[PDB]
């Protein structure tokens, strides 16, 4: 309806579309809702899996939005620097109910300044980089600070929808899609964090990070000295 | 000889039925993951979100791993000859045949479920004997090749059990942790057998019109498995 609740998903050149399309099936099941996907302009753009997204609209042609949601991915690194895109996010965020983030779309949250002494989280393998951006980091899965709402690493944004879900409607309405999604997990092994992986396992993964982790902090950094003029 | 992982990509979709599995998945060494339709170009998903076929069925290589996806659009699927055929021209060679959600009602038009243990979305339960299958209460059932999921978020749980079988239980921990896949739900309401009743019953009452029509449906389509 033309009174839809107003919710924007940027997507970008190699975002991890759990990161989007977990919280989009969350929140599509809502009550009169309008989802967007924004970019330079509308048209296909390739997740990090290769999956192809669809752009629904440009950043000029997106209406004011209730809810921004920024998903992560290896595309990132590119939009912590990408003036056009933190431009829309702080228009956006000016106005927005809700200022939310899924995984590393929270760096791109602080590139744009919108976490300095903010509490926020991330992906565990990139939390690090929070403080340079001004936030408190904070080791837990949905993290509230205000209006401003982020997720963990990839997966979490599902605990996150949820948990927005129940922010802009009530709580029956998000238990109500909680069991249409028959979210009740069972995962079958315990190596969803790195505090329970095998040790073997987490040391595999730090060390498929490291060269992004050097990488990502120097766009880090330099995002932060943006801030700092 | 990299593993060939193919889902059936078609109108009104649950998206997260496909794309948990899919990000799963394609982290995993050495595969390559297709999307399936009847021509490539964009399938409108049941949310409005849209998603583009890779491939045509004739161009889709033999699959290693072929995934059925639930959604509205599975009533129609029950019914398309050509979609059942197709997933039986796969399915006859495939190592693992494999379904999410409401994915394995379409296995059962198919006449894949023919005395198999199975599972699917809780408020579609009933439909699984009809179809022949031996209906199971567990959110991933394995029957030798037969791997099936739950509704729609047991994707991601499946896919974790696939990948440990395509490779080893290491391999499926590193995605499981890249994925940081700790989940932390916000309330208990994920299974009919913990949420309020009230939400059960909310639940119930938006399914009430698809599960009317998909009892017609899965008449028809048990009926000419029979013949």
């Amino acid at each position: 309806s033309h009174m839809a609740v107003q919710i924007g998903f940027l997507l970008f050149p190699e975002v991890q579309q759990l990161d989007l399309t977990g919280p989009h099936d969350v929140l599509a099941s809502l009550p009169d809702v309008q989802v967007h996907l924004i970019w330079k302009e509308p048209g296909p753009v390739v997740a990090s899996s290769g999956l192809v997204l669809q752009a629904t609209t440009s950043f000029a042609d997106c209406p004011p939005l209730d809810v921004i949601c920024i998903p992560g991915g290896t595309g990132v690194g590119a939009l912590m620097e990408d003036p056009q895109a933190l431009a829309f996010i702080r228009q956006q965020a000016a106005r927005a109910r809700y200022v939310t983030s899924v995984s590393t779309g929270s760096l791109v949250l602080g590139a744009a300044g919108l976490l300095q002494g903010k509490r926020a989280t991330t992906h565990w393998a990139y939390h690090e980089l929070l403080a340079p951006l001004g936030a408190i980091p904070v080791h837990e899965r949905v993290v509230r600070d205000g209006n401003l709402l982020t997720g963990g690493g990839i997966t979490a944004g599902i605990d996150f929808a949820l948990t927005l879900a129940a922010e802009l409607f009530d709580a029956a309405t998000a238990q109500r899609v909680q069991l249409q999604l028959e979210y009740a997990p069972a995962p079958p092994f315990n190596a969803g964090s790195p505090d329970t992986a095998p040790a073997s396992v987490v040391q595999q993964a730090r060390q498929r990070a490291a060269d992004s982790l050097h990488k990502r902090r120097e766009i880090t950094l330099r995002a932060a000295a943006r801030l700092a003029a």
